[PDB]
RNA sequence: UCCAGGUCUCUCGCGAA
RNA sequence: UGUUCGCGAGAGA
RNA sequence: GGAG
């Protein structure tokens, strides 16, 4: 991905755009009683902890476009995939306006809690003046449609969260395009279809996990695995994509039958962005905030994977590989051992930068100790171990219940922790709930028991 | 003074028919 | 408690 | 930055 040019919105008619130049973050009740290391990102470029230049640091991620061809390698895990896919038997239909707006089975409605994006956000106009809900009308957005038509341009914002000491510090802070909600519906219209037969088919299938229920898919996923898992982590996987991979993601969509709207793939690879008082434009890279980033990022990761066992394993039967990706995220198997090592050093010749799963600084051996998926291990329950549970590690529940957004929601917050915790164990779990009820607002809220969550969890599989 | 800050998925909580 | 809808939040990608 |  790589910034073909950038220039002040003035000289284009563009209009300026501003975020809010504070974070929503404040340290919360229990700031104090957690340890934890992570603190609001950089937002704006005169904030002190900046040890670097900002504007510098954010766009770096564009690093340039290493390839521009297909190349056989790729053709192939093209119709390997497609293949696959095939067998899903997918809806190739047109969604329906109505459908696409306020959703349907397998894709919920769009977020009217959200932005509008552009040209909406220049007028003060929201989702929630143009879509209701309660009555399923189209007929303002159609309209809406009709008069500003699409591939309209992505608003880049940067994202207000938790970030590590150094990468507030490095800058390293990251990009949200807002879709427009025009795009947003127009790709819906193409493919909500594709996206309701993925969300209903998490798995080795799809290859995708997106529309998983880790309480109960954790179980699910060694049945689906071969014997020798592989992983690995991928940096700045969605800027590093360059268009050839655009090109092979259309030709698996031809391949399964979306072959008359491939055009808005091309909308993605070549964007144009609004960032603040600047217009830039951008060929290669995934946008984060379009439509179907989700989906479309980890089809492009089961090409890049087959691609690449391809290329490093020669002859190399792909109807064995079991892979499940969640955007750049994944966990892959197969039935003789393969070294990512490898994978990572052939990642470089299609622009891909490849390093060790989980930030070890060395490639070694992914077992079911430590893998992670989702940014949760796998642990059989101990009385009945053919149930996994997925868990995240304590620390990271330790660093979001430090802070909030908003007071108000402390009850439900901290409720939520507490699903994700107890997975750690009763003796962590109840800890946990100790330290949380140390203070006077802890003892406040309703905390469910381990004893109950067990329970409850263990019914969820009936 | 307020509002602002993407796409999705899952879950929990609340309100309704 | 089942569903179906609407709202809020958290987490993950 | 958007509306009062
Ligand atoms: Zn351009």
């Amino acid at each position: 991905g790589e910034i073909q040019w950038m220039r002040p919105s003035k000289e284009v008619g563009y209009p300026i755009i501003n975020a809010p130049s504070k974070t929503k973050l404040e340290p919360s009740a229990f700031h104090y009683v957690f340890e934890g290391v992570k603190e609001p990102a950089v937002l704006t470029k005169n904030d002190p902890r900046l040890k670097t230049d900002f504007e510098e640091a954010i766009f770096s991620k564009y690093v340039g476009n290493k390839i521009t061809e297909v190349d056989e390698y790729m053709k192939e895990a093209v119709d390997h995939y497609a293949g696959q896919l095939m067998s899903l038997d997918i809806n190739t239909e047109q969604m329906c306006l109505e459908d696409a707006m306020y959703g349907t089975d397998g894709l919920e409605a769009l977020d009217l809690s959200t932005s509008a994006g552009y040209p909406y956000v220049a007028m003060g106009k929201k989702k929630r003046d143009i879509l209701n809900k309660q009555t399923r009308d189209t007929k303002e957005m159609q309209k809406l449609l009709d008069t500003y038509g699409i591939n309209l341009p992505l608003v880049t914002y940067v994202k207000d969260e938790l970030r590590s000491k150094t990468k507030v510090e490095q800058g390293k802070s990251r990009l949200i395009e807002a879709s427009s909600l025009n795009d947003s519906v127009a790709m819906r219209m193409a493919f909500g279809n594709l996206y309701a037969a993925f969300h209903k088919n998490p798995g080795v299938i799809t290859g995708s996990a997106v529309g998983c229920d880790p309480d109960l898919f954790w179980s699910k996923i060694p049945v689906l695995m071969e014997e020798k898992l592989f992983a690995f982590d991928y940096t700045g996987y969605d800027a590093s994509l360059s268009p050839a991979w655009f090109e092979a993601l259309k030709m698996v969509l031809e391949k399964i039958g979306f072959g008359d709207r491939v055009d808005y793939i091309d909308y993605l690879n070549h964007s144009h962005h609004l960032y603040k008082n600047k217009t830039y434009c951008v060929k290669g890279g995934m946008p984060s905030g379009c439509s179907g980033t989700s989906i479309f990022n980890s089809m492009i990761n089961n090409l890049i994977i087959r691609t690449l066992l391809l290329k490093t394993y020669k002859g190399i039967d792909l109807d064995h590989l079991k892979m499940i990706a969640y955007g750049d995220d994944v966990i892959a198997s197969y039935p003789h051992e393969v070294d990512a090592s490898l994978l990572a050093q052939s990642g470089k010749d299609y622009g891909l930068t490849m390093t060790p799963a989980d930030k070890s600084a060395t490639f070694e051996t992914v077992t079911w100790e430590n893998v992670t998926f989702l940014k949760r291990f796998f642990r059989a329950d101990e009385k009945y171990p053919f149930l996994i549970h997925p868990v995240m590690p304590m620390k990271e529940i330790h660093e979001s219940i430090r802070w909030t957004k908003d007071p108000r929601n402390t009850q439900d917050h901290v409720r939520s922790l507490c699903l994700l915790a107890w997975h750690n164990g009763e003796e962590e779990y109840n800890k946990f709930l100790a330290k949380i009820r140390s203070v006077p607002i802890g003892r406040a809220l309703d905390l469910p028991e381990y004893s109950t969550l067990y329970r409850r969890w263990l019914d969820s599989f009936g």
